[PDB]
């Protein structure tokens, strides 16, 4: 069991791990759209779906790993109608053999937050 | 790791997976109530619920496993007032031992869905 | 694979299990904030956090493990504005290394519980 930890994904205060690697498998915490440096929200849907992305890549790497090993991903949107875009994203982000994934349109995100990711790796 | 299909399940257009199985491991994308000829969404919520488990049926069946092998299962629904009818038609999939599961309440599903689904199932 | 039932966690009523064990990997049900001696929702939202947490605890320890051995734990909130205390209170059932987590407002929550967590432990 080890802790996963980089200074280029945004701070992790309070109770909880940018990730866990457990065995092979590292569990990774929900990324917001947080620019790391100011801890404020970026702003543009684009640029926050962008900035998730971006997090949740320096977290894959601190693991030793990449989007390479995600197994799973889920996508939490405010607004389904902006999901055209984060499959749009991804496609800079991602290639065959892609994650599976599961993607729903929640109510509110910490923050105010318009999207939120998490994933699963495995090395 | 192995990308998983079935020509049975909907179509994975875009990037993803319809499941991806690391060791014995088996992460199943979120299925929603399509009707894979028609790539559709079936009418009514006992349909709609009935095809998602029949499309995670053949995503499983697929993976080389079945619904006993299933661990965990998250359950999405726009309106919880369609709770009593997943859990009686989800008995009618299932039997012991059932698997772990979540249920919550969302805002909206992908293409207007009542309901979705994902599960991970251990070979 | 094995069922955890915890006889201290709410009853599991429907097709599902309190926890399955699969090898080293535990995956736990989502817990409401049900007593489980009366089946009613305990009130106050404090009250309703330490309650899913003590009820994911039980089903933990009947598994062979405990909070230590959580790798990832999800948080739905019909209401955010109360992310702040639940944050407070984690902080008293868990200590370093601390497990990955994700945390999202939803729409509704069965039986109109204000909190539901879900959880992974890897028994070492
Ligand atoms: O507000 C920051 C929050 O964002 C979430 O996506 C993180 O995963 C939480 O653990 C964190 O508390
Ligand atoms: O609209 C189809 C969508 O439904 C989801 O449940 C699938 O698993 C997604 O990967 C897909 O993009
Ligand atoms: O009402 C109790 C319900 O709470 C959920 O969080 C459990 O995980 C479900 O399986 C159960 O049906």
């Amino acid at each position: 069991k080890t802790v996963i930890t980089s200074d280029k994904a945004p701070a992790a205060i309070g109770p909880y791990s940018q990730a866990i690697k457990a065995g092979n498998t590292v569990y990774m915490s929900g990324q917001i759209p947080l620019d790391p440096s100011t801890m404020e929200l970026v702003e543009g849907i684009e640029a926050q779906i962008t900035q998730v992305f971006e997090n949740l890549k320096s977290v894959a790497q601190a693991a030793g790993g990449s989007f390479k090993d995600i197994v799973k991903l889920n996508i939490f949107l405010t607004d389904l109608g902006h999901f055209a875009k984060v499959n749009e994203i991804m496609g800079s982000y991602f290639s065959q053999p892609y994650p599976a994934r599961a993607a729903i349109g929640v109510a509110a995100l910490p923050r105010g937050a318009q999207v939120e990711m998490d994933a699963i790796l495995v090395i």
